[PDB]
């Protein structure tokens, strides 16, 4: 019987136990054999067939019928990349050929797609067929406006409850929690995250007009949240700030993010965008009676159990990828348009400017954005024009109307309004 | 004076309804308009004691609404009482809206909750009253483009998905079979969405049925074979997720045999009772009667009512928000007679009389499409005997011995099951 | 060779079993042990053929059990097999554990999983084999010192109170009564649990009855009560919880009522089957006969089997896990005969007849303490007639008019409740 | 009729609104008006009577009748302390007097408690134990509420953490949030089978060395490396940074001077322990294939929906506050022993060293710990005897037995065995 085996690659999202259970268990009623290579790329790339046997399983009935209820992946993954070096791949080709591997399933993101189909472009296509399925918890793929990825549904339902305890907490003990939302990609899980849970502000790079973001604009756009907020008896809250935010950075904007230090470099996962947020922000405004504090919401998303969305969702992948394999697509990706799976080649989908597939961001122009922005607090160019309005603010901050519009009115045109 | 909208719910309560409360109430105070929402549906604008309804309305204030987006159900209640039949009572809404000073009305409701709104407007001047209804339904069977949910909906899927996991587990830690029935006789949606995020074994739908009305008997059997084929492969335990839906698509001698043999109870105007069916208590029994030889167990399991209530998922909160923005953006424009409903993507106003099915006058119900790519995969990882398998002998003697009895005897009582449901 | 320990479960599963086998395994790999689970209790143990025996046996090793502590069920699955019946099934039970040369015998379940693997060591030598046995029960009957919970309890009742809660809302949302039936017979802890955390307007327990049979009239009424009340202050719903043991105490004319004024149905050897009975259906219908004229709806609701393998809370995670790792200590210890218990928070062996009770043969059942200031606390939140609330004649008279009766009408009918149960 | 006044101190825990409710709704079954002051002592402590009529609100039937399965408090909760300055106590007695109040119920923890009795000293006064750092001097094996509630989320949050370690290979050091007691972090461990858990009770020295805390993790690590895992989970009690020297915490804050208030205290609030450690465990482990990540558990915990059974716990507690007050008791707390609330006079519960209330911490004497502490991972004494365990180790960390036992034996008199 024909040889499906199965990897993941790069960082885990809600479903993907779903992908391999929906694959695994049809291809098991066509006959096939399937096997799981552990951590994705990782043994594959040594060459060694001893080593990459101790670290692949069979794939059979009674291991994945019931893992589509299971955040993670059985099968672990890896960002090993074999596309790398060319050494690497033959060692993978040569790892594939000894296991006889008919059909070739890789779930992972763009640089996971890239290494399966390297690695069938110098292999012959009627000894291998190879198939991946585009993976990311960020909904940055080029699906049709509105659709999600999978894994996106699960990770922003986690988000909003997550942020509902801190509401109550910030409304029971008066104080702002600045959260950052983990991924630099796109701001759709930061925006989700906060328009589900009623967030009092949500910053996305998306909605910044010029090309590189100044600390100061950032400080300065949730200080003018929290002191409108203040002038109608509140001073507490919540604001999400999607952490995109720090690669539209400029470079003095990343001097000062570090603590007016050098930024480290080979590095921006060593940045703290919500902490030094609020550490400026205390210093302009504690005298107020405003605590900040930040907190950070990321890996404990990234394998919670699937919601009903996603397990349905990754079924439908798991079964279209069978599919592919049975109507002879190879170097394709598996995606769900319109409600229908169907298999896109890997070059349709790319960016001609990267080489990657191409990042769909938010639309910070469409009506769903702008609703999201009409409940949050904030200064539109409105507001900065109502008098009575802006004297209140003012007033809460302690300073007179001349110097509020002063410091916070150009605002306007740093963000879209 | 401020405009003033007034709000108010109809029907059963689905997830979310906070969320459009609140959406459209957050909106038009930021406008300067004055908010109030009526208790219970129409059940006190019906009476037209302008007393009584004051009684039972009450003013909707930022504090009120500004954290139930978290909340099932609806702070305002909801009710059934449907002004449409009588114009004595659609001149009692009349009377006391005119009296409240309402320039926007916005009912929160199913089908008949907007049919109710457009009957009120339909005599009232376009000048000093505008009505806007979001239709409301956790069953998904309002005809939004194909696979597009209504909200609610997917709270409820996924609660039914976490219930019917419990349920996995208990099945196969202490090997039994559960018939769970999904509340809802309008469509499939629910007990599909639910069997196929819990990988069930089997689900039931009225959708799947070629013929116009089902029998009793062959419910059973399409139960009995499931549970055959997995015995077959040495499993005595699973999940069988039923529509509720089937027993309004039975027939008359199958809801004989439903209520134990006995004549269907009628209400007192003559219309049977079928909230009185207990679908899956019934075929419980006969299957135990079958199969209890066999080391089978069976029972019953209802997974309804509380869905309705739940707290929404993101998904609805999101839903929730846009929809009762929309509504205050519909009543901003001049709309009026029209449902808010959001299609990809884009939250719009459509005119009631656009959505309604001219043949029957009422609004069209979309059920499951049996023939989507969608449904033949939910198929694929249930439990259960194809045309092609009736014709692979092998399996057919494995699954004949497994329910002790002759291949010949099996093709004799289940081959036939092929030409009941859709393949 | 290394010790062998096998682990084999019994009885309806609990949440925390799965606590219970890594506990101990875990433990015992570190000790050198080797480690083995019997699938399906002593299902497979009584045909005392030791190959289907490996057929259905596998290695706890440290990869099988190293996680299982988040899950609800059994990895190792139960039954109700019972070899205590036939000395050749215990032969065959004997059998098999010499072959496999099991040192150390670990079953978690009931009385009737206990009872079995003693009378399976008292025909072997205490040199060759030292059983020990874990008690379960998520009812929390067990005779724990008074307020400890027993395993797996605490999960159950957390997620009754979540269903609840959703019941809650919907009843105030759309107004209605639910009779929410806490299935299990033996004792009241677990529906007192679950409306004293969600609430609820009423709970009714066997144990709170002072006659030894309760009749069905009473029960109605109780919750007629109850209905009245809540109507003579405006609140036309409610949610009322009742433990299914009330159908256990009923006396036989009440069980004629019960079963439709039918002969309640019997097995083969003549024995009632109380599973059968649909206490909150039943209720529901006389109810709505009484009070469908008041605006009152009534609904019933089981929770049960979504309860026993749900993910375990913290609490039972923690509990678990020391009751596994007591098991090994006791073994260590050179105990046999013995029940594995958390006392005082102190894990310890307890032998067999220090928790028999005489007259019944097995383990003596804790039921709820109505005379305890845990009950007395729940009772005061609850919505009901207390015997100074017949004698005021204000509250009678706002409570008969709620219910369309006269002071006296109310009076004589509802009175005598006061001598039905505890005050 | 009577005057009951209740308010809510110190940092909020689950089941606050359960103890309103319990005690709000029995007392209007008694007749009684009951109020309740927003944001604790923060206004009583003014001595300004007009301000604190400004935030009371009238605790009616409608308001708490359902807030039992609510999360947070509805009035709200200050750490403003009436204790610390004379002048301040007599402006809580001014306006208490002056709203008529008969019947004072505080719900907080120990620094709550002590703030109420001296306002008691020279009206009854009666307090609920809150706390979900579970350090109440309630009779042994006696939560605090909150506690279940906390420790209950803390495990559903770190089985997410356990998932993604797993199925992605790396070590997460979660930062258990409390100074006070070790209860939390143990408890969310041992329910969740974290490989570690680290608390300040266990140290036998009165000082810790932050070298002693990076190798005490470290020391984990090597171990679950040496039996094929690079992977895991450790929880940290933040009360470690509390029991460091003046060395330690110059390393813990990046070898300066650690920060101060104007009083000279440090600012332990600006330490991250977490983070610090996994740093510097990177720099010596990375080359492994360790990858580590620091993750902060305790803002979210604090306003969850309290599980079934702080929600029975604080109606049996708001209760018994009523109960004592109808039989003449004052300045008690309301505990509950054996399944029976009773009060119990403050001073019994007072450490007469302090003369505040006492402080329980974890008992690692006990058999409950052995217990928890068998499940970790880690070197015992026996184990650095065990000649083949410490060079299998060893070679794990790449370094000779006897440079292992050089750097890491010595911990056996760092914690207790
Ligand atoms: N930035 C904001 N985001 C959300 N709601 C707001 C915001 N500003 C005001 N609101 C709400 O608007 C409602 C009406 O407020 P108000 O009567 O002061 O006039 P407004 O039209 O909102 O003011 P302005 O146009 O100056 O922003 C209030 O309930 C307030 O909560
Ligand atoms: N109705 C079904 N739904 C889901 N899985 C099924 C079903 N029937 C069989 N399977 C699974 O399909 C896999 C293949 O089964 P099996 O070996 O019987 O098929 P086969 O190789 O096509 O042979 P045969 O033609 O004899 O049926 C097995 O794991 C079985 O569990
Ligand atoms: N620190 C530890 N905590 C928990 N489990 C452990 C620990 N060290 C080893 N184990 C588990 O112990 C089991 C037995 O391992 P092994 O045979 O090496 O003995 P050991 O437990 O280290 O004891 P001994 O010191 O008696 O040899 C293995 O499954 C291993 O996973
Ligand atoms: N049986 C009951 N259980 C709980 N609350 C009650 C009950 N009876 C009355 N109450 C409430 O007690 C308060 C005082 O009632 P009354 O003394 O009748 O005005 C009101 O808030 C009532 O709603
Ligand atoms: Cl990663
Ligand atoms: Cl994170
Ligand atoms: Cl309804
Ligand atoms: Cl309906
Ligand atoms: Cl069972
Ligand atoms: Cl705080
Ligand atoms: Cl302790």
């Amino acid at each position: 019987a024909p040889v499906l085996g199965i990897l993941c690659g790069g960082g885990p999202a809600p479903g993907l136990n779903g992908v391999i259970a929906g694959a695994t268990l049809y291809a098991l009623r066509l006959g096939w054999k399937v096997i799981g290579f552990m951590e994705g790329f990782k043994y594959l790339c040594t060459g060694d067939v001893d080593v990459v046997k101790a670290h692949t399983i069979d794939l059979t009935y009674d291991i994945v019928s019931r893992i589509h209820f299971q955040g993670g992946t059985i099968i672990q993954t890896s960002r090993a990349n074999p596309r790398k070096s060319p050494e690497l791949q033959e060692n993978v080709r040569k790892c594939l050929r000894a296991l006889k591997v008919r059909y070739f399933l890789t779930i992972g993101g763009d640089d996971t797609a890239s290494s399966a189909v390297s690695v069938a472009s110098g292999m012959n296509g009627n000894e291998i067929s190879v198939i991946s399925c585009p993976k990311t918890i960020d909904n940055d793929l080029p699906l049709p406006a509105d659709q999600s990825t999978f894994g996106f549904h699960t990770a922003r339902s986690l988000g909003m409850e997550i942020i509902r305890n801190l509401m109550v907490d910030s409304k029971s003990a008066p104080r702002w929690f600045l959260v950052e939302a983990m991924g630099r990609s796109a701001g759709h899980l930061a925006l989700g995250m906060a328009e589900a849970s009623g967030a009092h502000l949500c910053l996305i790079p998306e909605e910044f007009k010029q090309d590189e973001i100044e600390f100061e604009d950032v400080v300065e756009l949730v200080e003018a949240t929290i002191l409108k907020r203040l002038a109608y008896g509140k001073n507490y809250g919540v604001c999400v700030l999607a952490e995109g935010l720090v690669s539209k950075m400029s470079k003095k904007a990343l001097y000062k993010l570090f603590g007016n230090r050098e930024p480290p470099t080979d590095l921006l996962d060593d940045a703290e965008l919500a902490r030094s947020l609020s550490e400026e922000l205390l210093k302009r405004l504690g005298n107020l009676g405003i605590r900040i504090t930040p907190k950070k919401i990321g890996y404990e998303l990234r394998c919670a159990d699937p919601v009903a969305f996603d397990a349905v969702y990754t079924r439908e992948l798991g079964y279209g990828a069978i599919d592919a394999f049975l109507n002879g697509h190879s170097a394709a990706l598996i995606v769900r348009e319109n409600g229908q799976v169907k298999p896109v080649q890997f070059k349709d989908l790319l960016d001609p400017a990267t080489g990657r597939v191409r990042t769909r961001l938010v639309d910070v122009t469409s009506q769903s954005f702008k609703v999201a922005r009409v409940y949050m607090w904030r200064m539109s160019k409105k507001d900065y024009e109502n008098k009575d309005l802006v004297a209140r603010v003012a007033a809460a901050g302690k300073m007179t109307p001349e110097a509020f519009t002063e410091k916070f009115a150009h605002l306007t045109d740093v963000v879209v309004e």
